[PDB]
């Protein structure tokens, strides 16, 4: 069930290929509650570069 740590960000990032930015994730304090909320500036202010952040907001806003 829902928590307020980073561990389902992490399986969203390992499934999209993109856990190199789970550092960014636990830095800019985008925890699991945040993840349907999450904003490309919210993911560029993480210093997330463009392509990744595409990937992950398409994902999050459908999925």
């Amino acid at each position: 069930t829902e928590d307020p740590f980073f561990t389902r960000g992490r399986t969203m990032l390992v499934k999209l290929g993109l856990e190199k930015y789970e550092k960014n994730f636990k830095k800019g304090l985008l925890t699991d509650p945040t993840l349907p909320l999450l904003t490309d500036s919210a993911l560029k202010d993480a210093n997330i570069p463009p392509e990744p952040r595409l990937m992950i907001l398409d994902h999050i806003q459908r999925d």
